[PDB]
């Protein structure tokens, strides 16, 4: 978890999650 761990934090935080 060097790269891969970064890129999918802000993918589902943004997706599920951008207004609430």
């Amino acid at each position: 978890k060097s790269m891969i761990n970064a890129y999918l934090d802000k993918l589902d935080l943004e997706t599920v999650r951008k207004i609430h």
